[PDB]
């Protein structure tokens, strides 16, 4: 029996929990509070659904631990500042920016980087305009950074896995939207364009090899005139990528737990195109279920406005059936969620 | 006639074709590289001064030898896996042990284990502690042991041999002085603690019986607070044994060739204590001569930085002779040798 503890108690955590179980791996979702003698800290992997985290008693004897995978790269993608170097240092494209020293470079900044210039917290964000600038916390020169505003035509997410031995798996790329800065809808195509698919795999690759990272990580971009620009990375399983739950052979969730516990590593088949729809703040509505396609994920949490509680997963070969069913589902969810619905609709058209 | 020919061409095999020729026992010192032609290995007895070796011209038929004494032992010692295993499988005293499997146990290693982990291959090793986890090859996870920290007050081989018929003959414990991995200097007492003396037998012959073992065979371990613990063994004539060549009415060459000849075995007679020193990537130095107890065996070995070259054993029933002859030699000799030799004279004081 292979065992992992998974740092932070959410959803990720959950997911990961319910796809280790049938492969006879424990997983143990931990909370921050939580006493270093609840866990079996002691004989298993540990892993984190969590980027960064205070000190505790849990956490204080983690950094300790001869098996926290990734340990060190957390705080190298924590902070927007070595995120972004990181790019840098490995040459990928990615918005031009720098971080905010002081006043005097103001007017340069918005020379290089335009119109509009998109201010950043390290550790939310401003859409300053030249004379915005006195609106700007006086506190964030040094500890924010700037980053040129970027017009994409759309938004992709690569999401894949390297082993211990350097080995490497990804997904086909999937699309994503956002709405008020809340992924809402992800689609994904068993035959993404080869070209654009080989082009983010090669950036993907050279980044975990150079991170030594070990298990799934999700890379975020935009789609623009001049290729595909990195926008962020998530070291670990990534909401754009839980299609991957119903829609291919080997879910995100195992890949992680595969990758970390030394299992095989083979790419996983996808035959099929998904759709899978973000539940955020809203309630369960057994009705999705008449829809037989529909698969739900829901994460039994308390529900609240603007907190993700569930989504909903569909695949099928059947484009026609697929789209019907999107249709179906529009009334039996609250108007929100229409626009993400063509949206989603709009691709198989 | 009597003949033998010795897998393998170093000293050796060297010194056993020297002991072997007063006896009238021809010994034929054989490389790997070697054509199966050259050597008379059609109509002697075969023996082995390497533990393992690749596969040849020769060694190919060398496997098919009817008379090839030990064949399948050597593999069970060549593996430290193996090895180990025997250990525990007659139950004798060994530092506590694992092979090295998974991230995992890393945890729980450093339990039983403490402080400082011990890793070694199959076939250099690691003194890695909780956090240099990271440190060691990927590779490592299941051919690479895990052995407790062991924390003894001194080292000692037991050298002794078996006959065809399991009778069985040993040396009086020797102590051994290693440096930077490497043996260094050997004395032996004609009467070792006599308890200590018998406690080691128990073990050698428990050992030497399972395997069915004829010939010479060398055992080495530690002294420590809970009585001897086996570190390893040596299919073979061993360098801690090269004092019973002067020092011992039969020598270990001799002893080795009679057992596998079906000779007589009786027990060596040792009447005074010895010191060897050993020569290690040094030049020769007839200076040495000058002191008539020491007696030079050079290997006439290309001379080369951490290569054992030669060695010149001293015996004397007068321990005085003994002491004094040892201090004269210490500017005869470089530097990195008085360490060693202080140490031998330290335990006639």
């Amino acid at each position: 029996m292979k065992q992992v503890c998974v740092l932070g108690n959410g959803q990720l955590g959950r997911m990961l929990r319910q796809a280790g179980e049938p492969l006879g791996i424990a997983v143990w979702p931990v909370g921050l509070d939580a006493e270093p003698a609840a866990v079996p800290f002691q004989q298993s992997v540990i892993t984190a659904e969590i980027e960064r985290w205070p000190e505790t008693a849990l956490t204080r004897q983690l950094a300790r631990h001869p098996a926290f995978v990734n340990r060190d790269v957390f705080p190298i993608i924590a902070d927007r500042l070595t995120q972004k170097q990181l790019f840098d240092k490995l040459h990928l494209p990615t918005a031009p920016w720098q971080l905010l020293a002081e006043r005097s470079e103001w007017p340069a900044v918005f020379d290089r980087l335009g119109e509009l210039a998109i201010v950043k917290r390290r550790t939310g964000q401003w859409r300053l305009r030249a004379n915005e600038t006195e609106q700007l916390p006086a506190e964030c020169y040094g500890e924010c950074i700037v980053e040129q505003g970027i017009n994409f035509s759309g938004e992709v997410s690569l999401v894949g896995a390297r082993g211990f031995d350097g080995s490497t798996v990804f997904y086909p790329l999937t699309h994503n939207l956002h709405q008020d800065g809340i992924l809402r809808t992800s689609v994904a195509f068993p035959q993404a364009n080869a070209q654009q698919q080989a082009r983010a795999e090669e950036m993907l690759s050279a980044i975990m090899q150079e991170l030594g990272y070990v298990g799934v990580m999700a890379m975020e971009c935009f789609v623009t005139p001049q290729g595909l620009l990195i926008n962020e990375l998530a070291p670990r399983v990534h909401n754009s990528g839980h299609w991957t739950q119903n829609g291919a052979s080997i879910s995100q969730f195992e890949l992680h737990l595969r990758a970390i516990t030394d299992l095989p590593l083979p790419q996983p088949v996808v035959n099929n195109p998904s759709v899978m729809i973000n539940l955020i703040g809203s309630d369960v509505n057994y009705d999705w279920l008449k829809l037989p396609l529909v698969h739900l994920h829901w994460y039994d949490k308390e529900v609240r406005p603007g907190r993700k509680v569930g989504h909903l997963n569909l695949t099928d070969s059947d484009t026609s059936r697929l789209t019907a069913t999107l249709e179906a589902l529009i009334p039996l969810l609250p108007p929100e969620y229409a626009s993400g619905v063509i949206w989603a609709q709009s691709k198989f058209g």
